[PDB]
């Protein structure tokens, strides 16, 4: 819609097409931040022979707009956004990088030494410093987390730059304040290029709103309250198309998420309940830029009013990225310097695995793999190593032994245990004429309900030959969680012993029922390495 505009034509006072300043603007591939630098200048307007291009804004009630020289395939879309929650499903932060990173359109690697072996296990690149994969890092060193994906997409103009740009002064200044080559000692030179112009530069836009909002879900405190992460993310995709006006409070999908909500005894909604969320929101007014999803003040009408505000106020939803090398002439040895500058910056800042870092608290490495991590009960913990119940725990009951021991008939004691706890049963051997017995025994439970139970009971046996043993005496104690020395008095003397009872991992408290989180070991992850 647009034109080659008369000399009159071009001398009125005319705004420019919105957001046309967007194009050109340098960006760190690495974070997905605009530089704030331009290594391209798209401000001329007016062509050598004083005409110019208008455009008729259909957006924007035909107005007459400006559209810079450097600017081609101005195309406005459509002013109906279809109310769409579009939901995502990532386990880990390398997802999320890449689910940030989707963004751009092109292959930003081209010409870039983007590829070492060891450095190269799962990496993320692009995206890698991105304020989203910043959030899922720090939440997966904290605990196990599982990632949801709520996302609203509007698109209302697309435009690109011109396929010789005209460079900026400053970037022209800032390229010959440079040395020829890039050497160990000349790193800083180009770093200080590429952390003021970013690594590559936009050259085509799509401009519109963009409601993203990434919820952080504890994998583990959900299995023990019979949720999954793909229920909880289903119901969350639910509320937020209801609070855009997708559906209405009478539907199938929303029909069930209120059966879940009562269903779990849910005070408020599955927002309400779960708010580790992350809120990206691109165009409209930065007066008033808020969750429209999961928000308070969140309703189908404010939804329309910041749809509204778009063709105005648009923000960055997708783009193409060029390396900056790519400004610079072929004959110039300055551009080979910068090109290996930008893949070694880029290169520096990526985030891989590193398969010699130790597994997840309450995890440990198999043999077979240095890469793969396994549960430490795997019968009654489910995938992702998380207990399938409150109250789970390790219980071994040991250093048996009994002083001035006997029974009823003679001083002659012939003694052995029985141990009883959550319908197994553990028996020692007998300890032939001794008052004073001691038994190596070392019980292993295995994994027991502590809450259930019922009691550790140990019952201490007199064994008779031809006749029935005589019991000479039984304790009852309900276990707690940790290392604990019980005394048992009996008719004449005591039997001693201990046992250690460790909560399975993600679960605390006297007898295992509160929730723990389960962090990574280590330092807290803020800078670039795998
Ligand atoms: C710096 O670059 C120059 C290019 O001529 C090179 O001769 C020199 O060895 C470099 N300095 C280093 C690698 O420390
Ligand atoms: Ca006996
Ligand atoms: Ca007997
Ligand atoms: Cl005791
Ligand atoms: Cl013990």
């Amino acid at each position: 819609p647009c034109y080659t505009a008369t000399r009159s034509e071009c001398k009125q006072k005319h705004k420019f097409v919105p957001g046309v300043w967007m194009a050109g603007e340098g960006m760190d591939v690495t974070t997905l931040r605009r530089s704030g630098s331009f290594p391209v200048n798209t401000q001329r307007f007016l062509r050598p022979d004083r005409t110019c291009t208008l455009c008729k804004n259909s957006l924007m009630r035909d107005a007459t707009q400006r559209l810079p020289v450097a600017i081609t395939h101005w195309r406005p879309h459509s002013s109906h956004c279809q109310r769409n929650v579009a939901a995502a499903k990532v386990h880990s932060t390398e997802g999320v990088a890449r689910e940030a990173a989707a963004n751009i359109n092109n292959d930003w690697r081209v010409g870039l030494d983007v590829n070492r072996p060891e450095a190269n296990m799962r990496a993320s690149v692009a995206g890698s410093h991105s304020k989203v994969a910043n959030f899922a890092a720090e939440k997966t060193y904290q605990d196990q987390y599982n990632f949801n994906s709520d996302t609203v997409e509007c698109r209302m103009y697309s435009f690109r730059l011109v396929q010789k740009p005209p460079l900026h002064l400053d970037f022209k200044k800032a390229l010959r304040a440079l040395p020829r080559n890039f050497n160990s000692s000349t790193e800083h030179a180009y770093h200080e290029l590429i952390s003021s112009y970013g690594t590559h530069f936009i050259t085509a836009v799509d401009l519109g709103g963009r409601i993203s909002v990434l919820t952080a879900l504890r994998t583990c405190q959900l299995t023990l309250n019979g949720l999954t992460a793909d229920e909880v993310g289903d119901c969350l995709n639910v509320e937020a198309q209801v609070s855009i006006g997708a559906q209405a409070s009478v539907s199938s999908e929303y029909k069930a998420c209120e059966e879940k909500k009562k269903q779990h005894k849910m005070a408020t909604s599955f927002h309400q309940t779960y708010r580790e969320r992350h809120v990206e929101v691109l165009g409209g007014p930065l007066d008033s830029t808020h969750d429209l999803l999961f928000g308070n003040q969140a309703t189908p009408e404010q939804f329309s009013t910041w749809t509204a505000s778009l063709p105005s106020n648009p923000g960055l939803v997708d783009y193409s990225l060029e390396p900056l090398h790519t400004l610079l002439e072929e004959q110039n040895p300055k551009r080979e310097a910068l090109r290996q500058a930008i893949s070694h910056y880029i290169m520096s800042r990526a985030r891989w695995q590193n398969c010699s870092r130790p597994c997840r608290s309450g995890q440990h490495k198999s043999s077979h793999d240095s890469c793969q991590c396994e549960c430490q009960d795997s019968k009654v913990t489910n995938q992702d190593c998380c207990p399938r119940q409150r109250g789970l725990a390790h219980l071994v009951v040991s250093n048996f032994r009994a002083e001035h021991l006997w029974g009823d008939y003679t001083t002659a004691t012939d003694a052995y245990l029985k141990v009883f706890f959550g319908g197994q049963e553990f028996r020692t051997g007998v300890v032939w004429n001794n008052n004073n017995p001691r038994w190596t025994d070392k019980m292993d439970f295995e994994n027991v309900l502590l809450s259930t139970g019922g009691p550790l009971r140990v019952q201490v046996w007199d064994a008779d030959y031809g006749w029935d043993d005589d019991l000479l005496g039984s304790c009852d104690r309900s276990p707690h969680s940790g290392f604990h020395e019980v005394t048992c008095e009996l008719n004449h003397g005591r039997v001693k012993f201990s046992y250690h009872a460790k909560c399975l991992p993600h679960l605390t408290g006297g007898t295992c029922l509160e929730y723990a989180p389960q962090g990574l070991l280590g330092d807290p992850p803020g800078n670039r390495s795998g």
